[PDB]
């Protein structure tokens, strides 16, 4: 997977964007939120 932590988000709209982290660009990771599945940038914890 690619590294960090998703953001916090509202679970609607209810989209899918990717299958996995590496359907999204660069750092970006596919985070799900129950019914959504969204490319996010990460949170490092840093």
């Amino acid at each position: 997977k690619k590294p960090g932590l998703c953001p916090p988000r509202p679970q609607k709209p209810c989209v899918k964007e990717c299958k996995n982290d590496d359907s999204c660009p660069g750092q970006q990771k596919c985070c799900n939120y129950g019914c959504k599945d969204e490319c996010r940038d990460p949170i490092f914890v840093g």
